[PDB]
């Protein structure tokens, strides 16, 4: 977090901070 | 939670982990 | 959309709309 | 648009271009 | 928080709980 | 576009598609 920044790194949007 | 699964269903965007 | 509500009723956040 | 920003104005994830 | 709502007013995506 | 996925690339949530 915050939003756009998962936890994690990543895609933003793809995973356990949305669906997962 | 996480973004697109709210907690208690329904409409995603809608409620408590909204706005709610 | 709006944002939260695709046409005809799919789960907002997965598909085209959204990564996809 | 863009996210956040609501074409018509008001406030973000409230109205129209949201839920609405 | 939530999705949406800052908490204090401000604008949803510029802050803390977006980028920040 | 889709959402998460800003053209150009970069962060999603930040610049011209989102705020900006």
């Amino acid at each position: 977090c915050x939003f756009x920044l998962p936890g994690g790194g990543g895609v933003c949007x793809l995973x356990s901070e949305c669906i997962x």
